[PDB]
């Protein structure tokens, strides 16, 4: 069957269309800019990309431009995301291409389940942090206006992107799926520098600005991640929201597993504001599970496949 895969030229998306070649799909993979060969030579060289991949020129920006791409899809999977005035160039295009996608899978007649990629950032962005995160939780739209922390417009755009997407397809029977996966994590097949492993390796890299995301920390093997894209995309049984995260811990914890595996860097031992009883946030996968799905990777799996891909391709010093 044929499939649609937005934001094929990232580090999910390619991911993904490589699964989803693998597993024997037809793949419609769009891209802004095909011309850009950075991008598109990874995905032509997946495995079946010749004879089972096409590829499609599209933007969010642009309304309708995901309607031929669609067209003929019994399956799209939206995980392409907009990356001076946030809530115009950030904010507006996100709920607007969500609901874009759907208009595009209305139109196409043919879609029998879009499944969306969300963001953790939907779930637990409030002041104070419950112990553990489940599917009814949303972010606090309120606190990321008035305290503006990094990525703030990302939460905002995701959450009301997810929830105005939630409106539409209860009114227009649109079965729809959606996926919360927390820090991904692992190697890749792009050439530029996966923006989530800028934040995973922070504490080799000394990228302060990115602590905050793993002083509580969750993390999704990107190979998991993507399984578990497919596989609700096929068990007709899924319904809601599903979590997809496999281990939660402190940045204390993170970067004593990394001390031990990679002493060549320079991975220090204590972090600001930050005590060893400070509790870990778990995101509950277990939603995800007793439908029958199950995690294959572990945190040292994740870094491991990152660090070792990120020195093949020289985003990271080999040691410091
Ligand atoms: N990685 C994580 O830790 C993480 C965690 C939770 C959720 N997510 C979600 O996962 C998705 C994938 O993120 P990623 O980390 O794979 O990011 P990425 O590698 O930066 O990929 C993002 C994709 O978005 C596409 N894109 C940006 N602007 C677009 C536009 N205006 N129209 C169409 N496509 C556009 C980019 O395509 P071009 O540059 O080719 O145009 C790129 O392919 C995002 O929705 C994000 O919110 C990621
Ligand atoms: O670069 C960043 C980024 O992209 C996102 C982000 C968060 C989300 O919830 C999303 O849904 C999303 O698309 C992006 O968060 C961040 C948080 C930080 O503390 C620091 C960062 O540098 C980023
Ligand atoms: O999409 C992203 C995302 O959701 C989160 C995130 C992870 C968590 O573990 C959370 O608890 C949380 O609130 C947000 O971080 C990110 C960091 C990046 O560099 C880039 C991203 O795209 C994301």
């Amino acid at each position: 069957e044929t499939v649609c895969v937005t934001g094929a030229s990232g580090f999910i998306g390619s991911w993904l269309v490589m699964r989803l070649l693998e597993r024997g799909y037809t793949v419609r993979a769009t891209v802004r800019d095909p011309t850009n060969v950075k991008k598109v030579k990874h995905l032509l060289d997946l495995p079946k990309a010749e004879t089972h991949l096409t590829l499609w020129k599209a933007d969010l920006a642009d309304e309708g431009s995901f309607d031929e791409a669609i067209k003929g899809c019994t399956g799209v999977f939206h995980v392409a995301t907009p990356m001076k005035d946030p809530e115009n160039e950030v904010i507006k295009p996100t709920i607007e291409g969500m609901l874009g996608i759907m208009k595009s899978c209305a139109a196409a007649k043919t879609v029998r389940r879009l499944v969306f990629t969300s963001s953790a950032g939907t779930v637990n962005i409030q002041e104070h942090q419950l112990p553990v995160y489940d599917e009814s939780c949303w972010s606090d739209m309120e606190f990321c206006r008035a305290k503006k922390m990094t990525a703030w417009m990302y939460f905002v755009s995701k959450t009301l992107a997810e929830q105005a997407a939630w409106k539409y397809a209860k009114e227009n029977n649109i079965d729809f799926i959606t996926i919360i996966p927390t820090l991904v994590v692992g190697p890749f097949i792009m050439s530029s520098m996966p923006p989530s492993l800028i934040t995973a390796l922070s504490p080799i890299t000394g990228n302060e600005a990115h602590y905050s995301i793993i002083r509580q920390g969750q993390f999704v093997h990107l190979d998991d991640l993507c399984n578990a894209h497919i596989y609700l995309f096929e068990n007709p049984k899924a319904e809601g929201r599903y979590i997809c995260s496999s281990h939660d811990c402190i940045i204390l914890d993170l970067a004593k597993m990394l001390r031990e595996k990679y002493p060549e860097y320079n991975i220090p031992t204590e972090f600001k504001g930050v005590d060893e009883n400070l509790k870990s946030v778990c995101f509950s996968s277990k939603k995800l599970t007793d439908l029958g799905f199950e995690f294959k990777y572990s945190l040292e799996d994740m870094f491991t496949g990152a660090v070792d891909t990120c020195r093949a391709k020289g985003l990271l010093p080999p040691s410091h």
